[PDB]
Order: C-alpha cells, then structure tokens, then sequence
C-alpha cells in the first residue's frame, strides 16, 4: 500500500467516518498501538494523509495515526487477522495485519516525536511543496541507488515499489544508477514520470493484484494496475521494446524494469 | 486536606468549571501527573468527590482523578508552587503544592487499577450508606486503636487526622483503646459525632491550620479550625475542663486529646 492507495482509503472512508464519535480503539497490543487510549470518546473531524500514514482528526486537538505497513488495511468486517478496532457510533473498522507490521498511535495534534517515520517524510509528491529545485538538490547529494533514495521518502514521501518503478520505467531511467548521476535533463524526466505515474494511480483507485492482501474498504478494486509496464510483471514483454521485463531482487528489494529503455540488464 | 476541605474545593470550583472545555493539563512531571493527555480537549460535565479524591468528569467517558496530599490544592491565581495548570476555555485553574505528596491520574471513567484505594473506600461519611451497624461492626472486628480505624478510610472515607482527633473528642473517647473495647452506647456517640464535625467542617469551608496550608480556590481561608477543641492546640486548654490539651505521637504520627474528657490522663 503506497500513496494513491492509501489516498484512495482516506477519500473512500471520510464518508463513513466524519462526525462520528471514535467509542473506542480495541487491542491487546500497546508496543504496536501506542496511547490509542487518548483517542476514545471523541468525535471524528477529518481523515487527512502524510505519506502512507493515515491520520484521523479528532476532537479536542488529538490524531490517531495509523501506519498501513505492507498488509495492515481497514476493512468494514471482522478478519482472522484482524488486530485492532476503532468502534464508531454506527460502525467499526478493523486493522486488518496479518504479518503485524501496521502501527497506531494516539497523539496530540502534530506531535510525531515518536513517530520518526513520520518525522522525516519529505513533501507530499502531489502538492506544490514537492519542487524540482529541492529535488534536484536531493538527489545530487546522494549517490546510493536512484531507486534506493526514493523509497527512502525524503524526496518524495508516499513512494514505494509499484510506484518507483513506474516512474522508473517512464523517465527511461536504471533504478539502480547513483542518484546524483542524474543530469538535469534526466532528474527533470523523473520528476514528472513520479508526479504523473502517482496522480493517475490516485485517479484509478490505485492498483490491485494477485494477493490483493491490501482491499479498500468498499472493496472496489483499482484500476492502475491495467497501466502497469513493469511491476508485476516480470517474464513478460516491454510495452516500449517487447523485451521480457527483468526483476531483479537487491539488498532483498526487487525492483522490475526493462533492461533496455532502463539502461540496464546483461 | 480531608473530606471537609476536598468538598470545599469541590464545591467552590463546580460553579466555575462546569461545561467548560478542559483545553489542556500543563505541567512537566510524568511521575505525578500521570496520562492527563487524556484529559485534554474535553468539557467538564461534574466534579465529584470520593474520599480524599477529586474527580472531574470528563465528556468521551475520561476522568482526571486528584489526590491533594499533604500540601496540595487548587488555586485561581499561579503561586510559586504551582505544579501543574487546568486550561480551561474560560479560566485556569492551577495546582498548587509545596510538598509535592499531590498526583493526577487521567483514566477512563471507572479504571481504578491505579488507584486502588479509591476502589475500596467505605461509605461516605456525610451519606445514606453511612450506617451504624457496618461502622459499629467495623469496629468490633479490630483490636486496634480507635483512631486507626477511623484513619482506614474503608470505614470511614474521607477522614484524617483533623477531623478524626475532633470526633474523638466530640464524643468523649480515648484516641488510644482497642476499637472493639468500645461498647455500643459508645460506638453511637463516636458515629453521631463523627457526622456533626464533618457535617460542621463542610458548612464553615475546612480547616486552616497555623501553617496556613490549606486556603480555598480564591485564596480564602477556612473557617473551622475556630471550632477545633483538640487539634492544634497543644498545650492549650480543653474547651470542656480547662485543662491541658496533650499531643501523643506513635511512630510519626501526633494525636491530640484531652486525657481527662477523654478516658486518659496517666
Ligand atoms: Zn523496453
Ligand atoms: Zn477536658
């Protein structure tokens, strides 16, 4: 779950949460959902979204942010995995985390001291604080991976995979170049590609594949994934050159592109 | 403070707090003031008191629990021992306390796993519950100095040293006898009397000793210590024979009395 799937969430659940009370945050598990106490018996304000972090406003200058890790979504219905409860007023919505990488934590309004990830985050791709100047600063005072750096989400918060190697596969460019080797010429091509790639996705409701361990909370599937040209799959022809896509697994992340138009492969 | 001076303060605030919007709970110290984040952002709805404790109802199903100690208290104005600070959306209200004894606990309505003894108090002194036949019972079940029963608080919540050294006076009985030895003629007294001095104390504002520790929310002072027979007045004499009100101490702990109305006298 990245950006446009966890934006789609956000929008999909503002109709069914806004201006209900928040009754309470069910768990056993306080190392994972921390302070969820602090978020009971307050009406719900608003869903807003930093990177892939979700963050209900509640009354009486409180958010409960909820990290959706790489499984951790919510769902309308109970789960054998299913670890934690936000009881509403006329519903519930439950964490759906099988693998427990998904987090919660009650916080004042703003404080993410302890949530570090969230610390971080760079500029919201799809606003104007994502500028090429700073990007193009960024990336030059880098030379780990081109993909490496974007997932690291200080350049660009919300990137992951699916995403990076998209825009990797649009800009033309190897997800395994050093970032600062970009010309600007280049940085500009990905700076768009990322852009373009994150906002169509948003438009089609994400993307949704096989495990689909990820689900909205209506349970209508994306349709980006009919846009993909590499993720996913690999074996299977370029749409630029009918070259075979690669996978390539590196320091345990893999990454799809075409060895060709990526400057790439053997 | 004891039950008298509590009541007073809860009394005296309620006019003030009620339906306000508790903004925030300021202060630096996670030791004493514990999960008061939970308080915040949430109206007043009653002030109630249980014992020695102070108890604000707050909307969302939270309460801000308030043990004054030796020294504590709630105050209009800032002093140099102010410890903490209720932001209310009208006005502030702050915590004074010079010996730091005091301490706030944010919980949710009714988990007392912090507090366990506001979960066991007995009976309400100045209340229906308080009857005669559990308090005489209570009594016939210790072997243990009358007074120390009346400081258990399971018997009687609320009193302390004041109003328990008053009582036994009011009621013409040794501080010091077995609490079984006494009969039930005089366990009536002791119940009867009891009731009055608390009843009393309630009515003139609670006690302000010679330290002048104890003062209202606006700064005013009680005005029961005018009727106190025994406490403080060591050395003094007794209002009923004039002679010298003695102070037995018994491990860090003073009693005064008067020997000869008293039962005493060596
Ligand atoms: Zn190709
Ligand atoms: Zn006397």
């Amino acid at each position: 779950p990245e950006l446009p799937e966890v934006e789609t969430t956000r929008r999909r659940l503002r109709p069914l949460v806004l201006g209900q009370t928040l009754r309470q945050v069910v768990h056993r598990d306080p190392a994972r959902y921390r302070n969820t106490a602090l978020a009971e018996g307050r009406r719900i304000l608003e869903v807003d979204r930093r990177g892939k972090f979700l963050l209900f406003a509640l009354e009486g200058g409180v958010e409960l942010v909820a990290h959706l890790g790489m499984t951790g979504g919510f769902r309308l219905e109970p789960t054998p995995h299913t670890r934690a409860a936000l009881v509403l007023e006329g519903r519930t919505l439950y964490f759906h985390d099988p693998r427990r990488f998904g987090r919660l934590f009650g916080v004042r309004r703003g404080d993410y001291r302890e949530i570090p990830l969230l610390l971080r985050l760079g500029p919201e791709p799809l606003s104007e604080a994502f500028a090429f100047p700073g990007f193009f600063r960024g990336l030059k005072e880098s030379a780990r991976p081109l993909k490496a750096l974007l997932l690291d989400q200080r350049l660009a918060a919300g990137v992951g995979n699916i995403y990076a190697d998209e825009a990797l596969f649009r800009a033309r460019l190897s997800p395994f170049r050093p970032a600062r080797s970009l010309t600007e010429e280049e940085a500009r091509r990905l700076y768009r590609a990322l852009r373009e790639v994150l906002a169509e996705a948003v438009e089609l409701g994400g993307s949704t594949l096989s495990d689909q361990s990820y689900r909205q909370p209506d349970g209508l599937p994306g349709g980006f994934q009919t846009r993909h040209a590499v993720y996913g799959r690999e074996g299977l022809p370029c749409p630029a050159c009918g070259r075979p896509v690669e996978r390539r697994v590196v320091a345990g992340r893999g990454t799809h592109f075409c060895p060709t138009c990526q400057g790439e492969g053997p």
